[PDB]
């Protein structure tokens, strides 16, 4: 019977779905520093490269907490299949903004539309694919795996087709590409979808019952009120800049979850996520460094005359295309989740151990091989294929899926401040010092 790679039909359309928007999201990062750091230039943008370096990392931070509203809002009030829908609008909206011939006005309004568009489409497009099978089968995982290389496979060609296009015709071309991207993704999805996919996900699954919507809409409520009060104590006492008010999302995205832990002989398994937890927000911080310090790195520190320099962000998800099919065959030939949160935690210290050495052997006034990123990329990935669910083979709802993507919302939190760090001076200290400390609590929480 037909299939897609052994998988339901449906797979496909959120496949080349989730692929599509991927493509629009990595596209626009690839070239979106490079965008700032041409702002600036320019005198449009009025920021240092360090806070364009910390917004970048804020933004990927609020995108996957973004997703909690989303994955929310899409099992209780609006339904799974129309989050994505609205979900991708927003996104291509937020594209369309920055190809709009304009400077650093359209920044802020580009960036609340995509956090918001993708909040609504990420969590629902990856649980709509669990809704292709039922309970018990084991090709469950193996459709994942597809679902995360569709991931990856957009996020490759992504920053070849949009990063050439901006060296070539400009950043307003380039951005339309993105825009573009999302809307053969959108065309795909809801032709596609209405063939392959369930009509119960139109509608939500878990309705709030009359006597939940009072409760929840004090909750909210109080909770704005709360972080403009905030805001407007802000204003007052000076505390107004845009680094200050990138500390307060940090916190906010921090402390969340700590308070989420500090809710929940049970009791043990909860601080024993606690570790793993850690291991994980370090090891996507590292990961997500990739897109700003890595980038960073390649435009000051590497020969790329004959190429566009954007293109080293397609080498992150290349690596996980490439180590799929061997690590789908080492599972079946063949560890605890603690210890692959650990292991994979140590490889991407030693892809910052690895990136210390060119400035210490070569010094960092010149120029070295793209063979360091390419190295580095290699070790991190590796270290990926033992958190990310890929190289898997042979139920929840949209809110449990974006609590796994909140480990990566305090990575970024906290790059936003720890990427502010990284300069020309402080290249050998910054890989270094994180790099071993990676390690060492790589080790450490192993053993813990
Ligand atoms: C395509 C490589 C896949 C190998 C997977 C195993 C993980 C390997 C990591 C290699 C460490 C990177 C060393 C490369 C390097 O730094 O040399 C650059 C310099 O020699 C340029 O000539
Ligand atoms: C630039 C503004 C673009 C606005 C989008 C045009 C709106 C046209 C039709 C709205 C259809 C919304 C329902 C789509 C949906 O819920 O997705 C499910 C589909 O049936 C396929 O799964
Ligand atoms: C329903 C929306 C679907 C539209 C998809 C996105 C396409 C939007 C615009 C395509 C054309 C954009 C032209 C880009 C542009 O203005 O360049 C101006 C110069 O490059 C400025 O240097
Ligand atoms: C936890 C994040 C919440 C994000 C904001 C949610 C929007 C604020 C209040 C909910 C809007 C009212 C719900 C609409 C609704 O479906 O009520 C109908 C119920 O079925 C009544 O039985
Ligand atoms: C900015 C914070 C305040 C945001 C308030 C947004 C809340 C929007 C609507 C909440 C009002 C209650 C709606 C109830 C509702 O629509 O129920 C539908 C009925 O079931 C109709 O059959
Ligand atoms: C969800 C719980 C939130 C609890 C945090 C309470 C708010 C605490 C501090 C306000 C946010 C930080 C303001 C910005 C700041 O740190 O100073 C700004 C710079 O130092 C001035 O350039
Ligand atoms: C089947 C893999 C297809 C290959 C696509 C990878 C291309 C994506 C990004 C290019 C990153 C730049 C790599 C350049 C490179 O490695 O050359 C190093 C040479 O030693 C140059 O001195
Ligand atoms: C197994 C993958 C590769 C692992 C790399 C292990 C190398 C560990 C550390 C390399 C960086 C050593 C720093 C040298 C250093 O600090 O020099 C200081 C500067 O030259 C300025 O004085
Ligand atoms: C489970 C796979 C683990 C793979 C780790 C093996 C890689 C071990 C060490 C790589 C260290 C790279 C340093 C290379 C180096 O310093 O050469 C300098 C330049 O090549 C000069 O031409
Ligand atoms: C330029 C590519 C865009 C073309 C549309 C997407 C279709 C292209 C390739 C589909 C590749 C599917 C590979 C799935 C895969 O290998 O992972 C499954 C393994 O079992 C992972 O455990
Ligand atoms: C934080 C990571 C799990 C995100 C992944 N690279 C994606 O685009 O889906």
């Amino acid at each position: 019977g037909k299939t897609f790679f052994g998988q339901p039909l449906g797979l496909s359309t959120l496949f080349m779905t989730e692929m599509w928007e991927r493509f629009s999201y990595y596209g626009m990062r690839a070239i979106l520093l490079y965008y700032m750091w041409f702002l600036i230039s320019t005198g449009d943008l009025h920021i240092t490269r360090a806070t364009a370096a910390s917004i970048m990392a804020i933004y990927a931070s609020m995108v996957y907490l973004s997703g909690t509203i989303g994955g929310f809002v899409a099992d209780r009030i609006i339904g799974a299949r129309p989050a994505v829908f609205w979900g991708g609008v927003l996104i291509m909206l937020g594209h369309i903004v920055l190809a709009l011939p304009f400077g650093a006005s359209a920044l802020f309004g580009s960036i609340i539309l995509i956090i918001i568009g993708t909040g609504f489409l990420k969590p629902n497009v990856s649980t709509l694919v669990g809704t292709l099978y039922d309970e018990h089968d084991r090709r469950r995982d193996a459709g994942f795996s597809i679902f995360v290389f569709g991931i990856n496979l957009g996020a490759f060609i992504a920053p070849l087709i949009v990063g050439a296009a901006q060296e070539a015709a400009g950043y307003h071309v380039a951005f339309s590409l993105a825009a573009i991207g999302m809307f053969i993704g959108l065309l795909v999805y809801y032709f596609g979808g209405k063939k392959t996919l369930d009509p119960h996900y139109l509608r939500p699954t878990d309705p709030l019952a009359p006597e939940e919507v009072k409760p929840l809409l004090v909750k909210v409520s109080l909770a704005v009120a709360g972080f403009i009060a905030i805001i407007v104590v802000m204003n007052l006492v000076g505390w107004n800049s845009l680094p200050a008010y990138i500390n307060l999302l940090t916190i906010v995205a921090i402390a969340i979850p700590v308070f989420y832990f500090a809710w929940m002989t049970e009791h043990l398994r909860v601080v024993s996520y606690i570790p793993l937890f850690i291991a994980a927000v370090l090891f996507w911080a590292i990961e997500e460094q990739g897109s700003v310090v890595l980038a960073t790195f390649a435009a000051e520190r590497v020969d790329s005359s004959w190429f566009p320099v954007s293109w080293f962000q397609s080498l992150n998800p290349l690596f996980i295309m490439l180590y799929t099919p061997f690590f789908a065959w080492l599972w079946t030939a063949w560890p605890s989740s603690p210890t692959k949160f650990a292991v994979g935690l140590m490889f991407a210290g030693l892809s910052f151990l690895l990136m210390a050495i060119p400035g210490a052997l070569y010094g960092t006034s010149g120029k070295v091989s793209p063979l360091w990123l390419v190295g580095s990329w290699a070790l991190v990935i590796l270290g990926e294929m033992l958190i990310s669910p890929v190289g898997l083979s042979v139920a929840f709802n949209s809110q449990m899926m974006s609590m796994w993507f909140l480990s990566s919302s305090v990575g970024s939190a906290l790059n936003a401040q720890l990427v502010t760090l990284y300069n020309a001076k402080s290249e050998v200290a910054y890989f270094s010092y994180f790099g071993l400390g990676s390690v060492v609590l790589g080790i450490v929480l192993v053993f813990l």
